């Protein structure tokens, strides 16, 4: 009776992720928070046990992980290292409209190099006046013989200045119906007038480079163009139906490592006589955390296997997902942070790191005001 | 790709319980509660569509559903008549015990009558002074030659007076050791000596009759023995760990059918000069009820797959689903009542129903705070 | 040190209704919610020790008591017999228009008859399709000479039947400014053309009655005008603002009897060898009750000594200590049924007609929804 | 009617700490939390104005502020910096045994010094293995002659190494009754023995040293002595009476703070062609955030006139209102951070630093959970 649950393929992979984590991301958690530095030797572990970008297709020298297997790697990696496991979930979203939209050109040129590792992608989308409002965003792409001239800036963006590639989104007709006047084009990191921004000073992720994108008359190839002339942004919501689940995945690593580090501590730590784990009232906290975080997870896995059939019900599932699971990691962390005391306040324990990690999956790839939003209009519609 | 949801003949089984369900048992949940009296019209209905007690084997000419199957029946009754849903739900928790411990001529008198639907089961367990404390119960089975006399009460029986038999749990030697000093029988309605206490008056599932068993010197044949002696608590929590998935899956069906209430109601009314619906706070709320939902809805699920499987870790997210699902029934009801306004308020809708049978389910089956000692257990072993 | 706290006066006040509401009310609330019938009981104890209308100034008969004196009685009637409750409230919510707007002939004529206990008043002002949007009602007062013809239906009308005087509010220029073509008018019990639906059937404050008024062609003097042509809805703006602190109370009170009676059982009620107040989970669920239910207490005080003064941020104070009040008695009565057990689920203990009670706190005296929409408007301008 | 607010001379003070707060303090708190430096020019500032110390009595040269007027200030500074607002709350914490329980040569001693600002106050009573446990704590101090010797280790203490004085909590008899053989002392930045651990690096209140005590056989002479040999632990839970209600003032300034940002942000920022304000959903999140703060806010101020004039339920008022006020922080906070989008989660705006302030009200002056159970106690008794 093989229903609702992973695969034992599933499994056998979520040993070899948790592995490559607990061995070789783990120990560099606390110095990549605590330096704001990008998490190298966990991009070098990812990249020679095949992590790093699991979900390319195997024409293109890829794993060919389904949408669920990838889900499992990014929990994995969440679990012990927030910063690292953006490496497997930014790589697949800056691919995503590749892979959705692109010819088999721009997929053949581009795929093998992310694959291999031998380049990291970026997505970029947001702008200062148009973060939530994307279909608003001002970023201008214009024709220039065969080329491009790409003209105006991206804010937010992940893995900038590490990334080679960038799938960049912008206006290709200012007079084009709203939502139908985008293009997704793939920007490189050394293409002319191309500059980064200082990199933001985070909450949590700080790992992560998370940078400006400025674009001063960017001339590219006519052939860097993803998908149709106009069709960019249904290319982007398309591609944000997939990632979402991604982020949930995300909140789940991130809430599980936290509750795994309480209940290690709780058993340990003695007060009044017992072990903390001994008080009912810390009990009911312990049950709270993991019934609502098991709930969180197997959302996610419904949303992942409706990602990987393409299921028409995908937007709601995803929303859904992605939305509570990260309410639910903010709660867990909030409250593993609680349950170790003054420890739980301190940087020599994860538990606060995770607890401003967490905070992030309520906010990027659709805010969890948008999520709900998208969830009423998919019931009453 | 087949992962995480129920399977083509589920969807379908699925589909022939709604049709039961909306013809012939909604029409009626409103005067049942109204009347406090047992669904009837329900049970002919169920009875001739196979679903009052679909999990027993087809070897005693039963349907032979698996766990998911027999959630999902229950669902989709609750989603119209919590009341109704106890036809099943307690046709299993009853039959459970002869289920997992009784021998094949116990089985063989038993399932077939229940299967037919000749005869109802009821669980008598609960006492006036051991409610979650069952190991303290006091109710006596006492050795007369080859037959028992049983003394005592049960407490809280569903479909107590309606059931033609009693799964009765009782102390087979006061001085053995504790949680192993208990036996389970099958007691007959016209056994001697055995009377009911006057119905309950409830909050809500009001047509489910609800009775105390007293057993005054009640004498029974050696051959209604369930199981080994002693062994009746270890039989008792067996069934528990299946049974509480159940009542999760009941807890969602009352929550979608508020959900299904409420959201075609604020389509159609209108204030302010819009559909209530247009407010984005009632947007929210709708995306976190839908959300909350569809989350306790695929946990139920996991669980129900656990069940089936008989998974070493059922305990935990048996407890889990049905904590969480009636935890979200409460507050969705709650909800579903609020977003009608004061018609919501009124018997003449179903919504105010649906909150006093949703309070049911974070009690019955092990109170949400028992349900959290057993998760807390199961984290720290 | 006088400051946050009731005088010695409000205490002693206090002291006096308790002893009413414990001895005379109290003994009746299960009985007037299981009938569905008005509590004339507690109508006869509170006009006997002047606690049906405390409100009216001295100079009409009445007590002059301030708006913390009311609430505190509204509280403690609340705390024992959430219907008996709206005796003192709607007698308030009825005549404040008159208070706040009318003549000193108006205030002269009907008064005296409140403050003796002749008398009931009734509040008419929302309607079958206006009822959060009162600008849009549709009842109509039409001159016919000195006289005023009025027609139409107003719905939800709390005490309908037994109050004598209805104040009643309708559009008396369908083409005037919307929100500024309303007047107030007194409608007797016996005024011709003036019926009565049938009693609504509710989940609760089951003994109040609640009940459409039907005005066919009711002509009533010029004289019934209560304030300005057009000014009616201002005023019933202005109502709202004193009353809806009255529901705080009332929510208040409600929750202070589901806490009194939960914390007396779990003192008694032993399960597994100890007094069930002695689980710690049970503990921290009694402290989040009490905690909540004294916030919300010292934020109804604080918006009665506003209502009092006719402080300048009225609105927000009372928008929310309603919301506040009534959403905590949701809560803690929920919880006050649980820690009861199966006991609580029946209508032999007072917990679950209480948590029934409460749910309607959330819904009249303005949605919890009107109540945010309220409190954002007051922060943001 | 002068009931339920703060008198006219509050008022005014509210007035004068806020000036020297948004004038003085308000523009270092970024550069205290980013370089985890204690807040030198607000500790000039508020020194200047009278405001770093206010409780001190008169007689001592000090302000003689009540424990209400202690609130407001502590309140309006943790509005602007959290870090800073601890100056007041533990120059109060650490003198609070000495005005309680010290001889009048103890308090003409040290607190002129205070009152002058010439010195800061810390307490010394948690230790590494006696945190919520202290009656468990292993400090000593022995009788050597007319001298003390002191032995041991305080853990966690704010201003450790800025603070000139140290009331610090020892065992005088390791034989003596549990909580009844522990004594208090005022120990010198200089005494002999006595060194600081490293600063403790934290998730927020950065610029508030927290560090470590060790006492290596430190002679103290005997006139350093805090009330009665024996009763220090009696003294250190009377203390923790009026300072908790001081963290519950804490908590709502910083959750203030947060909410006026939030505020001014989404009435300025555009998504979707209009003010984020101007979406229902927001406007329900602005009015949580405000109602639940409001309660919090008269809960403090009640708990603070009873800290004033010492009432019998100050334990059970001061404990519910520093639970709530800390856990409404958590949440508003955490909000406050969702509502700016990226720029909330950037070091940039001040709300991430606002939400890292506000976990550590959970947790110092009694954990919240201890603070249920000390509740819990209230209620049962
Ligand atoms: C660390 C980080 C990493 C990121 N990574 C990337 C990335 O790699 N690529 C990329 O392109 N983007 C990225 N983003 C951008 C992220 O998706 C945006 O911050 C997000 O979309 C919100 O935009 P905003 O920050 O401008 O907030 P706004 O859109 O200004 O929203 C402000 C507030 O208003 C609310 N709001 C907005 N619209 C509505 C509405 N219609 N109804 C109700 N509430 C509403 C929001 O929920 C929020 O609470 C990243 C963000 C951060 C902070
Ligand atoms: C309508 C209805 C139908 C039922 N149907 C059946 C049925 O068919 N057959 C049957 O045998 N039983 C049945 N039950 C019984 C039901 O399972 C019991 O009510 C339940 O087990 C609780 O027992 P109690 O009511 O005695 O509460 P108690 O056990 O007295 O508990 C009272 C309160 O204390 C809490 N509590 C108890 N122990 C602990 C602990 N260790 N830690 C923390 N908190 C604790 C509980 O959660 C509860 O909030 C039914 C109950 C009802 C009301
Ligand atoms: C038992 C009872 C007693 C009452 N007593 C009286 C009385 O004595 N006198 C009297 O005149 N009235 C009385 N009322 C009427 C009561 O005030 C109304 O029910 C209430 O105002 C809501 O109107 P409605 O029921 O038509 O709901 P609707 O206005 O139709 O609202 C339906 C739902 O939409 C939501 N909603 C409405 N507008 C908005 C908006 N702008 N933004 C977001 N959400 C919105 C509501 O919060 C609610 O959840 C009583 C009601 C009841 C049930
Ligand atoms: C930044 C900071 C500043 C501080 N300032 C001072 C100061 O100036 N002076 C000073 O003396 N102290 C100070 N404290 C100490 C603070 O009061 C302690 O951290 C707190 O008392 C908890 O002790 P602990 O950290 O050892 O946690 P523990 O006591 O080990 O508790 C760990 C967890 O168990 C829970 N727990 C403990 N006992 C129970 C129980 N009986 N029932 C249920 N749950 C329980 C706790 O709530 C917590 O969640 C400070 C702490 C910090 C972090």
């Amino acid at each position: 009776f093989d229903l609702y649950r992973p695969t034992e393929e599933h499994e056998a992979l979520r040993e070899a992720i948790r592995s490559v984590a607990e061995d070789k991301i783990a120990p560099h958690a606390a110095d990549v928070d605590e330096q704001s530095r990008f998490p190298q030797e966990a991009y070098e572990a990812l990249r020679a046990s095949d992590f790093h970008a699991p979900h390319v297709a195997e024409e293109y020298g890829g794993v060919g992980a389904d949408a669920l297997a990838t889900c499992i790697v990014i929990e994995e990696i969440a679990r012990v290292c927030a910063s690292s496991s953006l490496i497997p979930a930014v790589n697949k979203l800056g691919s995503m409209p590749l892979i959705l939209s692109g010819s088999d050109e721009v997929k053949q040129r581009y795929l093998p190099e992310l694959a291999s590792g031998e380049a990291m992608f970026s997505y970029g989308l947001s702008e200062r006046e148009a973060g939530s409002d994307t279909a608003s965003m001002r970023t201008r792409a214009v024709r220039d013989g065969d080329d491009w001239i790409l003209n105006g800036q991206k804010s937010w963006i992940t893995n900038a200045g590490i990334s080679k590639y960038y799938t960049v989104m912008a206006v290709t007709d200012p007079d084009g119906p709203r939502g139908r006047n985008i293009s997704a084009f793939v920007v490189h990191i050394d293409d002319p007038g191309f500059s980064f921004g200082e990199p933001e000073r985070k909450l949590g992720i700080k790992g992560s480079p998370t940078r400006e994108l400025i674009f001063d008359n960017v001339r590219i190839p006519g052939d860097r163009l993803v998908g149709k002339v106009g069709e960019g942004l249904r290319t982007a919501l398309r591609t944000l139906d997939h990632t979402r689940v991604t982020i949930g995945a995300q909140a789940v690593g991130i809430a599980q490592g936290a509750l795994d580090y309480a209940l290690g501590y709780v058993k340990e730590r003695k007060q009044f006589g017992k072990a903390i784990a001994d008080f009912q009232g810390i009990q009911f906290m312990l049950a709270d955390m993991a019934m609502k975080l098991e709930a969180a997870r197997q959302m996610v896995y419904v949303a992942a296997a409706k990602s990987e059939r393409d299921d028409a019900d995908l937007s709601f599932y995803g929303a859904a997902a992605k939305c509570f699971a990260s309410d639910v990691a903010m709660e867990i962390t909030t409250d593993a942070v609680q349950l170790l005391g003054g420890y739980g306040y301190t940087r020599d324990y994860p538990v606060e790191r995770m607890m401003r990690d967490a905070k992030i999956t309520q906010i990027y790839e659709g805010t969890n005001q948008i999520q709900r939003v998208v969830m009423a209009r998919q019931l009453l519609k």
